[PDB]
């Protein structure tokens, strides 16, 4: 019949009033402050849009090997024109205490050299995927870290995705029952005249075909979503041999794994096909399909049954988690804060290219590897 | 501002009207006799129900080694009582001008001996997948069929199902672009307690496990989809040691194969996680998504790009087309009566059993089985 | 270890087996015979053929003025020839105990008069809705169904399907919380090039427009859903002036009502724009959406919350249950056979008319009717 | 059989390369300033976090009457501490040439005093929906813009939101057909503690209730689908009497309107049921489905006819259109730049508002108030 309290006594005459209540991620500060290495696609169609959201990090620096890129990038972040490096003098960066960390966006076959360059400089490192071109890199790559007593981080951004977190979360709680059968598809249509393909092109600078640039997806999600470690690899690869775009590294390849627990698996990446991304997760009780699995944007996830679809997707009003880029230079950010480890360590990324190392060889002796070694996910998946 | 004369025409009292529209396939004659071999699982649920959507056929007599079943089914269906037969007395069915054909519903190896026994009684045959048991014993049945100058169609319900001749058309049409890449998975939990299951895992009854049983669909889906055969296969299967369901079949098994044309697949077939059917055929324009693949049911496709997602599944209120049991005990009807082929030849049910061969070769040897035997699918796919 | 006594017993040669598991409804007797009346749209293409999937039921006659049509029809349906009856003859079916009931599927105005004669000649009735083009009439109805101790059903189709089921029981288990706003939306575009179309188009033999034809579904939805009566409602109707479809009936027509718990709905109907079946039902907790709504297929159902949208809809491999033209039949057989009072009598029927009333006498003096006459519904809804 | 030039011709050396592919809407400038008034739940939540991606536009100075808060905000998004203005010196901003334009974020009874306060200092206006709380405050906004020469625009972000221009593309390339019947709804759970929510409940802040605050997007959505105006409108409005939430504002609230080409439409607003934001507008064609409609984030459409659904949303990992609140900011950034109208002017914001208030009226006397009041969408819609 009567007004509550608070409508009632709410100024009908301009008056502040209290903070609103919070339906998305505020900002809270800028402590962190990142130095970035590589400004190609990903950098500034991904990672640098992706600071404006983070609760913690801050662009503090750039570098490039293109002063005049570097120099218009640097305006519209607006990032001093006095903290833009080249990689010759990377190294300074030792100088600035200011730039806490690095985060490395260059070709694969580039990420350790700086990584290590970047430790000596008594500076973290964030380092894309995969990892490097080699399991002895990636080892480098770690024992650079702990000298330098430094955190080292891959860019596993889906590690930072809440509809991949909201997959592995009901999967422990077991909705899907016992698990046996996953199955996991990665693609795109290679063009060979975009800047960044070529470089993915050479079996030199890349490490590999789709299967290092995205088929990598499928394996390590394959990993955290079973939450566990394959003990077996069968693998087989084929690329059109008048296709120039795969003379050195391959289109599509299809690997099969085993788990402990007696899951299986199959999967494959593709240069040669549209847009795929699409995990499915086989248990006794139910079925998990996430399609766009793997997205920057638009992920979608179903738990099916017979007669039932439960999808689960971001909410259309509000943000109950921030997104995988801001969410994932933030991670190393309260990883060092707090003192804790990061969640997607070297050791990790090393792990997807030493398994990635055992499909190539599953797929060139057409036998398979035996990858039982003792690997530990510490922190879990 | 008048009525047409199309509805001020109409009596306003009791009145005789024309034939309606016909939304809806409707019932034209039953001119062809079936007699049904195995009153089981697939008979009950699906075949006899689909008896009453067809537009030529008929029930016209019963086989089964249980006359108290009979006696009921019989009754069920309108059946003469005196034309129920058993194992011993099934040849008599060659003095029953009523009698057409048959329709094979016993377990796998038993479906040999009785279309042999069907064609030497004059009667046309068809005959549930899997084909037979081995590739000797479809020969056979081919042979017989040829000497008694009368038709053997395979029971392929996927070659008459609405959505999945929908999706082998859009393909044809190029939607997709150039065929680079599909994956099939086929799963169900397998139930020992079910007397349907039993047979199944008896490897001397079934002829195989989850491959035989439900990894044909992916099989013979990959190639029809794609419009060609398979020069080669890999695969690999493994099944838990301590379960009993998996003594003598095989539960999971996984395959690859690659193409003429270079496009690849790679599907799984399973016998412990729950209902999968799902077909992925990736072009290098468009990713077409079948989920359900293969239900008796509910089917539905999906072509995905960028942004879209169109869907087609069967109407809600028309039925375009008749459903797939209907159709196929339609088609076999119909061929005899125009004098025509079989769009689900013997041939055809041979070429799975030849491949299945190859992938259960393939799985126990750990190699690539090549399989550019040259197989051609008469009257296209 | 070692296979499953169920297993290792089957029989290696042709062998009798029981009775298999059911994934789908059996069929089980024929008991009740059924006289149709009207042999047209709806009985040619989903009543007849719906006779297949009964439990209980069976046509034992048919009732045309057309004796061509009705030779042929009988034919399609094994019924004898002798047991074809016309409008003049039709109180002849007093005289056969094989006749326990009649369908009547003639337009709506002549719905109340062979309801009566076949209630004079006793025996039960099933007649289509809506049920009569006036109250009187519908009570008439009711007066010679309890005159003659037999019982009257509404062809409510919607009322014995699944998805419209499953969708009323998570409503009654709160699973959307408090009721509040409920939408709804039926269309089709009318031809009147089609026959059953044309007296659809006759104020005297219709009753109305597309309230009467299919506006009924949204209010008997509104109604079967809320769980309650509406006790008021307000309308208005619109029809292009210059199309000859309307000159009789309404085209578009659009309704609101409130009920005694407070709860709100609107929804309009169309004989204009293409297939509409749309229900909408706003929770405090979550919200319904069910599209289709009142398909004769594919109906889906799903529960929307911000992140989520829980989707059901029928299997793709099991039928839990019968499908709703069966299901309908066998309800009053059934009932008859089980001495119990059916879920759709002639006064839910009746309710809808008086309804459909209001609301065309609510849009016709823009003003709102009261409905609070106290109709409950007997055996809840 | 030989990698094209480009790819060769990648240095394995740390090299600087050419500015890479833009996938994703890239950063320009930020010429155009803005002082953004009234920090509350959606200031903060959605526009503040919306200039980091825009290509025109930046926070120049905040305007509040809590000076902590405003502190905090400053710090965040890096605002001169010296720009922070009150509701008393608002005026002072006159001096600063910087600040090209303002942004009213108040409770809807202050829009209009700023707005005038606003132009009076020379600088653009961007105001919040709805406009203001009557049609003599918005003819005033108007009338003030005109005097200080400015541009006037609304804050109507689904005019800026790519699915819902997508949605308009389609209709306005004729996919549906004649349009006939459109629906709307738009609710959320009312929360009298959340302190944005208190002014809401105040007819003398808020100037009315669902139909204000979010019916709003119906209205005004309608009118954009069909590109029309109504020229007739009816209404009904309920709230439950015990409700101290509806005091002085509606709960729910109903809603008919029909339009020159003769289509019709129904929706409602409401503030006691759960997130719902679904447009529906149906042709003889096909009938188009937004649901989401409206939704900060994943808005999600389809295009039905019998058997298809052709869905569109936003892609997974290309961006082909900047979001709506950076698309809006910038607009009118543009506008002026251009020197162009603004898609959204005052008068749009106004005939809302007049609307809306005709809409009430019709409620009030359960009468239909004819609206065809000549008003022009100058720009289309
Ligand atoms: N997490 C994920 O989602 C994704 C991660 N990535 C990873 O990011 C890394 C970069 O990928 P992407 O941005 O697509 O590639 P681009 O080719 O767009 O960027 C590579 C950048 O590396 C620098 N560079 C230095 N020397 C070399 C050299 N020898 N050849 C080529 N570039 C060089 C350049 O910076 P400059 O011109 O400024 O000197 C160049 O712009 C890869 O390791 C890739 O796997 C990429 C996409 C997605
Ligand atoms: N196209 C498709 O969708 C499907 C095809 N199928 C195929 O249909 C066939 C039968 O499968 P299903 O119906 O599930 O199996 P069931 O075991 O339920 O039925 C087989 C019937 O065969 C007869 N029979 C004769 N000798 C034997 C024997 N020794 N062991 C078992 N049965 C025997 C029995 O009939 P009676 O008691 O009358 O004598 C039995 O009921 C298989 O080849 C299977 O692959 C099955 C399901 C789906
Ligand atoms: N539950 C639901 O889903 C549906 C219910 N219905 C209802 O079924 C009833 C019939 O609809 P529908 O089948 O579409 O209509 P049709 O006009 O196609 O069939 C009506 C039948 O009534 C008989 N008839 C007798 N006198 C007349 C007369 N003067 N004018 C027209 N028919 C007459 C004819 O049968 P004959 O030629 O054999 O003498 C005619 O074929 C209606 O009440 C309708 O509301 C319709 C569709 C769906
Ligand atoms: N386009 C769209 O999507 C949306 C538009 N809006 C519109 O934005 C406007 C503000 O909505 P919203 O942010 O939800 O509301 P909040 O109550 O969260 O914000 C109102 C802000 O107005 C200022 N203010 C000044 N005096 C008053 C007063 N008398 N009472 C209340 N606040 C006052 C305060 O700023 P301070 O405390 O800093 O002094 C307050 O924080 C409304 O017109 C609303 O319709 C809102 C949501 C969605
Ligand atoms: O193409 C990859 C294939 O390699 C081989 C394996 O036996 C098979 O299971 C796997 O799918
Ligand atoms: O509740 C709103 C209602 O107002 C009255 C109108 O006649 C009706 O069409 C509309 O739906």
């Amino acid at each position: 019949a009567t007004l509550p309290a608070g409508a009632s006594q709410v100024p009908t005459t301009p008056a502040g009033r209290p903070m609103p209540y919070a339906i998305r991620p505020m900002p809270e500060d800028r402590r962190f402050g990142y130095a970035i290495v590589g400004l190609g696609k990903y950098a500034l169609n991904q990672i640098l849009p992706g600071f404006a959201g983070c609760q913690h990090s801050r662009i503090e620096a750039l570098v490039s090997g293109n002063a005049e890129k570097a120099k218009i990038v640097a305006a519209e972040y607006g990032v001093d024109p006095r903290k833009i490096y080249d990689y010759s003098n990377f190294d300074k960066i030792a100088k600035d205490p200011k730039i806490d960390a690095v985060y490395i966006i260059l070709p694969n076959s580039l990420h350790a050299e700086f990584a290590i360059r970047a430790f000596k400089a008594g500076k973290h490192v964030m380092c894309e995927k995969p990892m490097a071109t080699s399991v002895a890199d990636c080892q480098r790559m770690i024992d650079a870290a702990k000298a330098a007593n430094k955190k080292l981080m891959i860019g596993y951004r889906c590690h930072y995705d809440p509809m991949n977190r909201a997959a592995v979360k009901l999967i422990r709680e077991n909705q899907l029952g016992k698990l046996g059968m996953v199955t996991t598809d990665n693609s795109d249509v290679m063009d060979q005249n975009d800047p960044a393909q070529q470089w993915r092109l050479r079996r030199e600078l890349a490490g590999g075909g789709s299967l290092m640039d995205i088929g990598i997806y499928g394996l390590n999600g394959t990993r955290y979503l079973l939450g566990e470690e394959p003990i077996e690899v069968r693998a087989y690869t084929y690329s059109d041999p008048n296709d120039e775009r795969f003379v050195e590294v391959e289109d599509r390849i299809i690997w099969q794994m085993r788990f402990r627990s007696g899951a299986l698996s199959h999967g494959a990446s593709s240069y040669s096909t549209t847009t795929t991304s699409r995990f499915s997760v086989q248990g006794d009780k139910a079925v998990l399909l996430m399609d766009p699995a793997t997205g920057y944007y638009q992920n979608l996830i179903s738990v099916q049954t017979p007669g039932h679809a439960n999808q689960s997707m971001m909410p259309q009003f509000i943000m109950p988690a921030n997104n995988q880029f801001s969410a994932q230079l933030d991670h190393l950010a309260e990883a060092v804060i707090n003192n804790k480890p990061v969640r997607s360590p070297g050791e990790e990324g090393m792990q997807d290219v030493r398994l990635i190392q055992a499909i190539y060889e599953a797929a060139r002796t057409g036998r398979p590897v035996n990858t039982d070694w003792g690997y530990v996910r510490q922190g879990g998946y």
